[PDB]
């Protein structure tokens, strides 16, 4: 029938947009680094779950950082030798800041307004 | 019927796809900071259209920052006590440079060919 | 058709996602610089093939980075004058690393887990 072919054809049209939106959805990273060795940080937002590998002049291994998330934004700094990082997990339109300053991660002040 | 049985599980499965993708598509964030203090800029790209929240040590403020984009990335460096921002606002494939050195964000001569 | 308004009723609030999820695709960038000129380089992931633009105090000119990734995220850091750039290009699950050191971008040991 040309009744059920007009769906037909809008289901054909309509499974060509369910592709291209599973080919850009890739993992989203966010990396800093300090010092002279480096230090290396780097936070994956894998399937709305961040996570940290690290490098300090050897191999790499995984961080303590284990927070949810399926968007990551990353700055550190030195005061000193003492490096002090916030990493921004974006859930939603739910902007929550990260802040490692020597031991122990800790939810940041951070308000989006 | 077989033939509107067809149709009804193309449409369950169809269907099925288009909130998944709605779900996990979140906002954009990019952080730089700078000093001993330290300063924080987070700009957060929200529905086509990018903000900067701004921490300077006290707490946290609404920066001048308020362009139109789907995705942002930002360096800063200072000269002196004087910092320099570029933030990176992406349209389509357009992307559009913003700088900041001192008094007022103008466009950059970025040109992405 | 009363019949066939079944899937064109359907068809009419799955087409209603199609275009907010095409108007949000953009690309995504990540800048990094250094020294006081400064030296910018910005990376743009675009059509999972990443691409470098540079600026070096003149104008603006094409990097030699040319790898596959639909996200990227990038770190720097200077030994002495020499710039030192790790470079990690996201395709899937697959965080790849590169990195640059004076003359030559090579494959980094990366490796997510
Ligand atoms: O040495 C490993 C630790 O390094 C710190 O600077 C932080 O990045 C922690 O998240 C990490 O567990
Ligand atoms: O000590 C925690 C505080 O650190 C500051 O540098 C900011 O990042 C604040 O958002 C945070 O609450
Ligand atoms: O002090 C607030 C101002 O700080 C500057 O460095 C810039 O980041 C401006 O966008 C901001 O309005
Ligand atoms: O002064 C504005 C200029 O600043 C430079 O550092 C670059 O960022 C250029 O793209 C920009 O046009
Ligand atoms: O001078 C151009 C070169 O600069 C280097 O620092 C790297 O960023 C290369 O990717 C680039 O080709
Ligand atoms: O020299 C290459 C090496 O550089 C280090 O700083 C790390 O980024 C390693 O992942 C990489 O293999």
């Amino acid at each position: 029938s040309s009744e059920i072919a007009a769906l037909k054809q809008e289901i054909a049209a309509l499974k060509k947009e369910i592709a291209a939106l599973k080919a850009g959805a890739s993992v989203q990273t966010a990396a800093t680094s300090w010092g002279t060795v480096p230090s290396i940080r780097v936070y994956t937002a894998n399937n709305g779950k961040i996570t940290e590998r690290c490098w300090d002049g050897k191999g790499w291994y995984t961080g303590a950082f284990n927070e949810p998330g399926d968007n990551v934004s990353v700055t550190s700094w030195l005061v000193g030798s003492a490096i002090h990082i916030r990493v921004y997990a974006s859930t939603g339109t739910t902007t929550t800041e990260w802040c490692w300053d020597g031991n122990g991660w800790t939810k940041g002040a951070y308000t989006a307004t």
